[PDB]
């Protein structure tokens, strides 16, 4: 698709088997989530944002659709304002920005 | 152009009188700077991120040309780690994400 930015570029994504919605952000490194479940064992991640650091959970080659394109890719959690999908997971789905 | 997100997606602004570099992000709703001067009026605001909320100028009706595209925005100053283009301004350049 091509997605305008009059509104948020939200999008439905699916991983470990349930639909939540993620923010495309192409200002982020990473992909980090709100608190969830997932398999295996997590290494420790600090990142930075606007308004100063937080400590996240980190697994690795985690499967995740968005919007209905698959990657498999590294996935922080922990206490995000919303979920955001970075550029490690949008370079897979093969994303650019144009204008 | 097409601007690839293998790296962070990195243009110089021209803002002011001044050249800036600055981040294009997809995820933001506003456009924040590091500390520099605007003229005409403002307002404070606080805006939010991952880490928290900082306390901003907001500055309105600001003509910024960006990657060679002038457009006018609303623009927030303050103690932001790095410069960012956020979705206000990025829409008036006709910027689209496509994958
Ligand atoms: C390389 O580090 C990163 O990639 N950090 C990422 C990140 O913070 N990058 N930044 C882009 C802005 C992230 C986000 O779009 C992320 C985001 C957060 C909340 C929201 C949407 C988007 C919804 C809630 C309120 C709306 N807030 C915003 O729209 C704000 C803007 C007003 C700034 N949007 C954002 O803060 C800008 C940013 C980049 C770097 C840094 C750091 C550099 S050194 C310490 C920090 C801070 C901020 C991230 C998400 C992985 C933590
Ligand atoms: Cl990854
Ligand atoms: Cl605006
Ligand atoms: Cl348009």
């Amino acid at each position: 698709p091509q997605i305008t930015l009059w509104q948020r570029p939200l999008v439905t994504i699916k991983i470990g088997g349930q639909l939540k919605e993620a923010l495309l952000d192409t200002g982020a490194d990473d992909t980090v989530l709100e608190e969830m479940s997932l398999p295996g064992r997590w290494k420790p991640k600090m990142i930075g944002g606007i308004g100063g650091f937080i400590k996240v959970r980190q697994y690795d080659q985690i499967p995740i659709e968005i919007c209905g394109h698959k990657a498999i890719g590294t996935v922080l959690v922990g206490p995000t304002p919303t979920n955001v999908i970075g550029r490690n997971l949008l370079t897979q789905i093969g994303c650019t920005l144009n204008f």
